[PDB]
DNA sequence: AAGTTGGGATTGT
DNA sequence: GGTTAGGGTGAA
DNA sequence: AAGTTGGGATTGT
DNA sequence: GGTTAGGGTGAA
DNA sequence: AAGTTGGGATTGT
DNA sequence: GGTTAGGGTGAA
DNA sequence: AAGTTGGGATTGT
DNA sequence: GGTTAGGGTGAA
């Protein structure tokens, strides 16, 4: 539901910051390696976050950046992966580093991380290696996380997204889309002529 | 409990918007042919919002008109129907689309939705049919969500809506008032002079 | 957690009000008797709130007057009584005409509600009655919601009040208290006193 | 996720107090000892905060300085001990007179408490000892929540208090961090040669 | 060294 | 809360 | 009119 | 979700 | 005085 | 919600 | 083509 | 979590 948090560095705890907007201060989990990139207390950051409610508790993860978000979004989906595993997963290692290492079947390096043996170590190189690349080897390429969470037009990706959001199948979406073909439209456009067309 | 969001336009992932409101950024789904009328990023925007509160999760759903909002709260209602079904009902078609839809019985146009066979379908237009029209066709005819939610005076229909808040059965609230006979009283003094005769 | 919400509000559907405070618009249930005192839309409203929470909902509801939350928060701990009914209730008939009925036994009055019947009705008059009166009649003599809430000083009620926040039986908090003998001390010494002494 | 709350004392009914922060009034249930230090009612204060989020509720519990926080934080993982008896426990004595009664072995004084018999007041003191003292019998002497919550560097601490939140064991976190002697960088960096080094 | 018996633990239900 | 992994210890 | 058999419903668990 | 009241309808 | 039988109650599940 | 403490009352 | 056997899935509990 | 629909596939 929180989607972003923008306001003052109070104080640095890691791997939580205390963030002031207005005058609640929120607490916010981040990996060390998005913590590291955190300005000065003192100085306004603006931090994604990923909002997790429980029956018993609800905590703020966040990330410097979308794709950072959406990695760790995908991660959680992860079986026997959660909130603490992929932050410790992304404190040990960047967002490339992982990325890297998925690609590059550097199994060693996670197996190595706290909670993470063999088992779920290979799960992740494996659910996760299709997902990217498009990134091509690069976290920062051009809509890195539409091509994390959904290489075509990016107005496409978005498209074929928010049909998913609605109950199409992925291969629907991807189909419906393409048929359209008009890679140069708006994401909202294409949305709307295949929704058009599929009913 | 949120019942309007009112901020600045962070972002556009349909379905979803980001808004932030002072320094928080909210996550706001929204039907497609709502999200095609949001005002451009970096410009305000003020969204209706229905809040869901689960035990695991709680998202908050927006609607560019106060009607947009009822027709999609009337919708969750229906049997079988939830946030995400009537997200998609709104995506494929609109507001008025619907209305139309369910007053002109096109089955054929519902069943073609995502995850909406004859089942739902039906159901929709039977238990939808009643409250409409008293719109007479036009969805933005005056009080429209009094008629959908509750053709008599305005005031008469927040009353007959708040007595049944109270506990008055509908057939109950709805004599209640018109014994009153004053469509031209404030929906607040019939609430009032009708209590005071039931009591 | 919320006690009270200050800001414009934004539209009027009894027995519901939206109240903006900063940019978000939060929902609040109050009361007929309540709502009737309501500035205009576009004024500034300043409302107690009792904040609910479920695990499939969380509403607000609101109040004028402290005074009159205290009522509604005592109502709500009477057996068959819950948000709802005590809402109802103060909306056929008034913090005072309530008082009044309670200390008067006008049964008839409560039974006629939407929802309570001779059972309920006599619970309350029953489980009120005592708390009620130290108020003399009057629901703004000075410090009822300590009177209801807890006629000696409205320190020592204050502290009575704390002390049994912190787990005294209310015999003990009172006879603690008193023993300090010191109408005319801060609540906050009296809790001091009481404590050191207790310890 | 709350961690902090900076706004205007708007009321004080011990032991809670209503602050706002913007246009919302939050509830804050602060222990007696730390209720004395608020300021005036209409001044500004800043109180760090401990939510607490239930199923059928969600509180906030605030303490003027972070070590108040942790202690209560501490005391609350205590077995048998809640938000509720710890309140209880910070009003009957400080944050020092406990240090002071758990250092100094002082049951009686833990005994008489409303809640508290021998076998948790035994409890206490034993599973609370160890965490102390690095504390010197001074509640603040420098980074006292380090200490509690995680004598040598204090950017030690703070990243052997990190690893530990990563999944690594005590024993672990500690021996990690030390292997790098270098008490004189910062916990960022600790964690961060730490953690390369045991990947 | 390789498999096993267990306590601990987020995860998933 | 039960269950699956994690990764520790003991066995062979 | 007085008690009873039931569907509906917030309340309480 | 089960359970207690509510208050409707039918019985005597 | 010392142990026991119970109602009450946050705590822990 | 069940369960463990709390701390009250009665027993010996 | 029409009914059936199943995996998937929000919905409802 | 169990349950009802959805809508896929196979059968006749």
């Amino acid at each position: 539901m929180i989607g972003r948090l923008r306001g003052i560095i109070i104080e640095k705890q890691p791997p939580l910051v205390l963030i002031e907007v207005g005058g609640v201060g929120y607490e916010v989990h981040m990996p060390m390696t998005c913590f590291y990139e955190l300005p000065e207390a003192g100085q306004e950051a603006i931090v994604f976050t990923h909002f997790v409610v429980r029956e018993d508790a609800q905590l703020l993860y966040g990330f410097n950046n979308k794709q950072e978000r959406t990695l760790f979004k995908e991660l959680i989906k992860t079986n026997g992966v959660g909130p603490k595993l992929a932050l410790a997963i992304l404190s040990g290692m960047s967002a490339q580093q992982f990325v890297n290492a998925v690609e590059r079947e550097e199994v060693g390096a996670l197996v190595k991380l706290p909670g993470i043996g063999k088992k779920t170590a290979e799960r992740l190189i494996v659910e996760m290696k299709d997902r990217f690349k498009g990134l091509h080897g690069d976290l920062f390429t051009p809509a890195a996380d539409l091509v994390l969470t959904s290489a075509t037009d990016d107005a496409e990706q978005e498209a074929v997204a928010a049909l998913v959001a609605l109950g199409y199948k992925p291969q629907e979406a991807s189909r419906m889309v393409s048929k359209i073909a008009r890679p140069d439209a708006s994401s909202e456009t294409l949305i709307r002529e295949a929704l058009r067309a599929a009913l």
